[PDB]
């Protein structure tokens, strides 16, 4: 259906930039919107300042958005639940505080939208998979696409995709997340796996995009990294069982191109410094998603016997003090090859 | 084979930036390299200045590169012929001066590489197809990929693809164009049609990327245009008989992302001005490829009953004084849809 759906309440667990940006999106489709944060003193500050000075400074929060550190109040009445908690804290949240919320979720059959992105070190599992350990798959959906928080929060034209096993589940969410002014447009897909893989790998590849820059290469080089790196996301997706229909969609191609062209992103800057020779230790100072993700990505790929050329070299440069230039050469040592893309039309 | 091939002579018909940039690439794989230009007085100047002050200022030409306005001398002895003449002058060249050259080409079975990009107004045909009217298909190959002339001419890491019906023909050329320092890497593909379609459509879409900017949208918007516009190149390719294996390769995704992220390109700037409301007439002042290409692209699409949403609106804004904002709204009037991408894995 091409007609939207408005709700009375919507809860968003994750008080960071993206979660807040999404609260902003929701403020225009939901009568009430609570954003769960943990530090109570902070929850107050924000509500006072009418601004998430913590993770989204400069953005005036809508009035119908309320921050609360009380999970119970937070989810109570919500007709849609969003999870934008960093991957590393996700599991802990459910073990320590998801008790009742999970009950409520199952009870009222509330639709859950996974917005977190990454890989859990301990299990090498993705967000929606982790949450899936507590909440049934049928209720789970994934939101992925080129969506810089700031642009989304301030209402600047953005397109993302909603992935769910049941396309109809994705479409319902599609009608809930899409805004009245068409400033936030959603596209439905079933490729949950592809979306999750892409959301994670993109950060690693972003670092390579930065490496390429600090290494003196230009835009041609970047377009090639983006195009070649996309096959790596494709192959890892295939290995994990995903149908891959999202790989060349907004979740993959889209977000990938965005994330890799973001010259100010921590991923890019970190990679740039590496490209210029600065050791990872020296850099540090606030870790880049790509850096955190690189190790487990490598372990998952290895475990699945999936070859990710670019991602691997990026892992070496980061975790094994490999010279960016040597990495680049090793990468190109493969010799002349075919593009390696199947035809789409017979 | 992963081992290169060096030649004695190579001719490049097309004295513009890209042709010169490619002469530079060839200067490192060919003993001798002539670049055919038409104005004799100019051919001298350049040879004197050791620089193509006409279309590639600031770039010092290698010594083994010689400009000549004598087609006969130019092609004589060449072991590879490149065509980088603008689409509109292509046919005229062969009718007026290709006489002997064609003979020589067929005679010695010299490999031809089509580097020109666009659509001929009169026939709505692409470069390699036009040249194909004079030289047999078997000898023809297409070079396409994200390759800004300057970066290519100055040796900055670049990746492009070589497309030929016979993959082996593409691979031979692959070993001739790939450089010893791995600064120019070629990938083989068969999707000649896809490559040509992509090379042309990209310019139109670039204007939209500019429109989006002048219209106040941000990077999220651009990533979406790139991802959505790519399906248009896909569909037109399917309609023209291409196998489409290049659509998501360097020729398509690659070049597309590059061309659309080039904020200084004439396509972008023209589109930006349109996005800001300036009428096309006013703008002008040196035409943007995207503008020229928009009309025939539209006529070809219509003739083939292929729907290209973004390209169509871009055509309206340019040729029919349509308000960019109205165009954007008409575009989004489609309602909520699925991403519309087939799965890659069953
Ligand atoms: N930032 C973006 O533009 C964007 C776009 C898409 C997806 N994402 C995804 O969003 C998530 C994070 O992005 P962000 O900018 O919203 O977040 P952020 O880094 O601004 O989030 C900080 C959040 O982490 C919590 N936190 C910090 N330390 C904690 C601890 N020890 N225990 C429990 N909670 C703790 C805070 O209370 C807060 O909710 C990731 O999954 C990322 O991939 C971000
Ligand atoms: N510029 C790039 O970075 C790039 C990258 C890929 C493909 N291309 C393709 O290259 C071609 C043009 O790009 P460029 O920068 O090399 O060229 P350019 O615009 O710099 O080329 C000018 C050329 O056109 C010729 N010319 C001009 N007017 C003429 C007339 N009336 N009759 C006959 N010849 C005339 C000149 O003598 C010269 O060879 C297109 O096919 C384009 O799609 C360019
Ligand atoms: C991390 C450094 C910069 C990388 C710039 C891009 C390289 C692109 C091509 C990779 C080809 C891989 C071929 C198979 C092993
Ligand atoms: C030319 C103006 C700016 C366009 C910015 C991008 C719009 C992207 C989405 C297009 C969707 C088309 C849907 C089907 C008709």
């Amino acid at each position: 259906k091409d007609e939207l759906l408005y709700l009375n309440k919507a809860v968003v667990f994750g008080s960071g930039a993206f979660g807040t940006a999404l609260a902003m999106v929701l403020s225009k489709k939901c009568r009430e919107v609570c954003v769960w944060h943990m530090n109570e003193e902070e929850v107050r500050l924000v509500n006072e300042k009418r601004e998430n000075v913590l993770f989204l400074k400069g953005v005036q929060l809508a009035s119908n958005i309320t921050f609360t550190s009380d999970v119970e109040k937070a989810y109570n009445g919500a007709e849609i639940i969003l999870f934008v908690i960093p991957t590393q804290f996700l599991r802990g949240f459910f073990e320590k505080s998801g008790g009742n919320l999970i009950a409520y979720a199952k009870e009222k059959q509330v639709p859950v939208l996974v917005c977190t992105k990454g890989i859990e070190r301990s299990t090498l599992k993705f967000p929606a998979e982790i949450i899936g350990e507590f909440l049934p798959s049928p209720l789970l959906s994934v939101l992925a696409g080129p969506s810089f928080a700031i642009e989304v929060a301030t209402g600047v034209f953005t397109c993302v995709s909603i992935a769910s096993a049941d396309i109809n589940v994705a479409r319902r969410l599609q009608r809930i997340m899409s805004t009245g002014d068409r400033s936030f447009v959603c596209w439905a897909t079933t490729d949950t796996v592809g979306c999750e893989v892409a959301s994670a790998v993109k950060n690693v590849l972003a670092i390579g995009s930065g490496v390429a820059n600090g290494l003196g290469m230009g835009l041609n080089a970047r377009a090639a990294l983006i195009m070649r790196g996309l096959l790596e996301i494709r192959d890892l997706t295939a290995a994990l069982g995903g149908d891959g229909s999202a790989v060349f969609g907004l979740a993959g191609l889209g977000d990938l191109q965005l994330t890799c062209s973001s010259e100010l992103s921590r991923n890019f800057t970190v990679g740039k410094k590496l490209g210029k020779g600065l050791p990872i230790e020296e850099i540090q100072r606030a870790v880049a998603e790509g850096v955190a993700t690189a190790d487990p990505l490598m372990r998952l790929a290895k475990q699945l016997k999936v070859k990710m050329p670019l991602c691997h070299q990026i892992y070496e440069i980061v975790y094994k003090k490999k010279n960016p230039r040597d990495a680049l050469a090793d990468l190109l040592s493969c010799g002349l090859q075919d593009e390696g893309l199947p035809p789409l039309f017979k």
